[PDB]
């Protein structure tokens, strides 16, 4: 009604939840709060406010996820034109939602910006993706003061995927990109020091060889990696093969750094909303788990609807998809 | 209707007004034209959006000040959302209002473009205060240009509380800041050399300490202050310990440069509206009056509404609140 | 409906044109594909949405200009306000018939971002030309897509008019325009290599002496000019004095790169919508021809419409103007 009555945002209330461990980064990895090594194993469910438009953002989701596909860990895909649509208030009110359920189940989540772009000339891929440095900043600001002291949250994801698109969108430069992050972890810190940010490289964060020679000069972060099977070309298609080639371009960072490989995944290259570059015969699929068990890299799928592609499920009834089944059993026995 | 046929702005009718001083900085003073040494000694009123959404935006509320309040000078803190929510027409259009009842009056308008946080990065305090870079030269720009050359309108308050919030809202920098007060400054001196800019700190505008070192380097500026009863902690509360803290992060600042504590007062801590950082006693009443007659600083209390606190009045009969009581006499006793 | 099924855009599709040559810098001149020095000469229209509110745009009107008035060339303002208007889709919709009409005719199409101020500082002379970096890229991303590999799309005219009104709008600085023009060169440049960048000065596209010391770095492009009649100031106004002043502050980069006179003509200083800096007595048009072709200028006159100022026609029967009757036999002349 009148701008000056309108309320001052209030935090997410702990009392509310259950005892539940903190994730915290210790040199090259994530432990809990009782010192022990921590995995996040889990999947992408879709954006919010796609599951309310059709009546699946439910607690019943989370629970089939923990209960029967082994995971430890949901990420949530925000994407800024969603975010818009239904409005901070009303997009917080129903992450708030996602972190009872998750405290309830044990599990954890990465709350995700989901851009594809470049944040520093504010261009994207799809308008979906749309955002501005300031309404990025903004989301943060507010995301990190409404779930200060939130076990449950555990990673802030800082922006999905970096890309200029072959320099389309902008010139892309590590120092400028290092910078912003850098700034965006600096108002995460002023608010809340025991959330674990995110950070990703170019070329839709399959490139962390900057890092290297230029790390992002913050502690307790961990970097993510998103080795779909179509990024790495090499002429010989074996084992050894690509994991030089991912080697080279991201893994070497688990050496160093925690790492979440936040997006991977595949379908047929005949099968359902199969493109570039999530199409493979399947054989990437234990290659790229054995690839991360020897490294110790954390994981969540793309992704756990029946809609968005590559699915891990072919309905709401989940019906496990062929890279759903795979995964499935991978989670399971990790979990054991 | 077609966008081609929207006129171009016009400018204030000088000629409409009667006979007035210009006011002007020399050293650290202001001086009117007849080169006699000149103090701004007013109140705040309200947002005009406010005011006119209870009919309260009227020539009596000014009649009222200048005639049995003792003033000289009115601050009008003009707030983005209003600024927005009205538009920039027809808001202009009503500080020409304000602008002809003051000259009528005699006495002067600050415009204060009203939000508080960090410009650089975009990041406020609450959304009432939500601007840009662009909008905030923005405003600048089409203010300047509308009163030129008019003696009632005789400081730009450049952005009111600057803060980074314990530097959730980006990190503060003093050097960054400057700069971007040096570029809407040249912005406005391009347009009209007669108007003071007032030029504000860090911590909410009570820490000018920086420009002990790197003062900005434009001449003809003035310095705001906002030195709240909470503001100096001191443990032994005395005039000699809060005059030494004052010294250390604003007053020095009178000694080389004229300031305006641009807001000051108080409430009692059980009294309406009270709240951090405006509780007190009211033992700070004569102390910062004290202070201020001591080092020729010139003050607009905020605020004289009775809705806003801490209140100059509980009606709009203008029954005196305490402050209201307080500074109503100091002012009646300043004038004669 | 669903954000997340908006579709990805499309290409023109260049199996819908006839053939063209293509038009491309070398040295200082314009050539075409067979080698031959090619020249600019036209005129511009109006928005493509005031055209379409009176139902004015109409491949008649192209029709008229190439059989009729001897031009090869129409440039295209495309006003901010008006892209926002009509929305992209829309927009880029309309644009895409003009190039089947152009095409059909063997005439060219320079695009032009008409805005008027200072882009680093997102300021403008009047909201027609209200935009943001941010808006600006987006504009040069979508078109340097759509129109990739078509003949027709010539010139791609990054900001009409740069300044800063006497540094009303920001403080005038040539590295960082110089800058920023890179900065859209690079990402048109990743998307299509064949359009030329066009790259204007301060005071309106008047000055280019910054280009001297400071040539925008990148190859391929063209310079602008807008040499109106009230530009240069002679106390003895003859071919000799004009030319030098000319010379001085645009004609000399026609030494070294190909320049572009996107805007010239007059009216009479009593005739219709008259105003600086277009009014003269009718004596600049020979002059500014006579100069043109000295230098082997090309240009495209300001403007082909009944009701925006100064007209080439008085009437959408085509009725030549002062200025109209003059370019008119001078491009059908030069066509010959
Ligand atoms: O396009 C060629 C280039 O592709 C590059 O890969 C991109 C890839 O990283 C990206 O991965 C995710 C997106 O992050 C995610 O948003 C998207 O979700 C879609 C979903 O696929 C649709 O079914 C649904 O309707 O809408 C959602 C919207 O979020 O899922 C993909 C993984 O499938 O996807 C984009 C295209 O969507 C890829 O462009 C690659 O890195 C380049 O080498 C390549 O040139
Ligand atoms: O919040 C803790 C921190 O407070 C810091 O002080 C801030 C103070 O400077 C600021 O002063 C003014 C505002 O500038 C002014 O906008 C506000 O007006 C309110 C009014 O109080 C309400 O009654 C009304 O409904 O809405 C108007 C909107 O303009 O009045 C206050 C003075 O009372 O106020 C803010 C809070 O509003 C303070 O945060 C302090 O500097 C820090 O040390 C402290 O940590
Ligand atoms: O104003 C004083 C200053 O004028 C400066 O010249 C400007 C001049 O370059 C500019 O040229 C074009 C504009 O680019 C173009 O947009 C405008 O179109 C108008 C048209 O004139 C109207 O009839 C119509 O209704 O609306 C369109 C909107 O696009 O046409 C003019 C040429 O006539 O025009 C502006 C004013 O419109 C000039 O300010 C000059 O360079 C300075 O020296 C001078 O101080
Ligand atoms: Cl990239
Ligand atoms: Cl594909
Ligand atoms: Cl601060
Ligand atoms: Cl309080
Ligand atoms: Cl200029
Ligand atoms: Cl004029
Ligand atoms: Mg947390
Ligand atoms: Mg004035
Ligand atoms: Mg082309």
């Amino acid at each position: 009604n009148d701008w000056w009555d309108i309320p001052y945002p209030s935090q997410f209330d702990v009392k509310s939840l259950k005892t539940q461990s903190f994730i915290s980064v210790k040199g090259n990895k994530f432990i809990d709060d009782k010192g022990k090594t921590f995995t996040f194993r889990g999947v992408n469910i879709a954006d919010t406010g796609k599951l309310l438009s059709r009546n699946q953002w439910q607690k019943s989701l989370f629970e089939e996820l923990a209960n029967n596909w082994g995971v430890n860990t949901i990420r949530l895909p925000i994407h800024p034109v969603s975010w818009r649509k239904l409005g901070p208030d009303v997009y917080l009110g129903h992450i708030d939602e996602a972190v009872r359920w998750a405290n309830d189940l044990g599990i954890y989540l990465i709350l995700d910006w989901h851009s594809i772009g470049y944040l520093p000339t504010e261009q994207y891929q799809h308008p979906m993706y749309d955002t501005t440095i300031k309404e990025t900043r903004d989301f943060w600001r507010r995301i990190t003061f409404r779930y200060q002291n939130v076990p449950t949250v555990a990673v802030y994801e800082l922006f999905n995927e970096p890309t200029t698109m072959g320099n389309t969108l902008g010139e892309r430069n590590w120092a400028e990109w290092k910078t912003l992050n850098e700034s965006l972890i600096d108002m995460i810190y002023a608010s809340d020091k025991t959330v674990i940010p995110l950070v990703a490289g170019f070329n839709w964060a399959y490139d962390l060889s900057p890092i290297k020679k230029a790390p992002i000069e913050r502690e307790g972060i961990a970097y993510a990696a998103h080795p779909y099977p179509q990024k790495a070309k090499p002429e010989v298609k074996n084992d050894k093969n690509f994991f030089k080639l991912w080697d080279e371009k991201w893994g070497f960072a688990a050496d160093t750094y925690p790492v979440i490989a936040t997006q991977l995944g595949w379908v047929q290259p005949d099968g359902y909303g199969a493109h570039i570059p999530v199409k493979d015969d399947g054989s990437y699929g234990p290659r790229i788990v054995k690839y991360m068990q020897k490294k110790g890299v954390s994981y969540t799928v793309w992704v756990f609807d029946p809609d968005w592609s590559p699915t891990m499920i072919n309905d709401w009834d989940f019906t496990p998809s062929e890279q759903g089944a795979f995964f499935k059993q991978v989670m399971l026995e990790a979990k054991k």
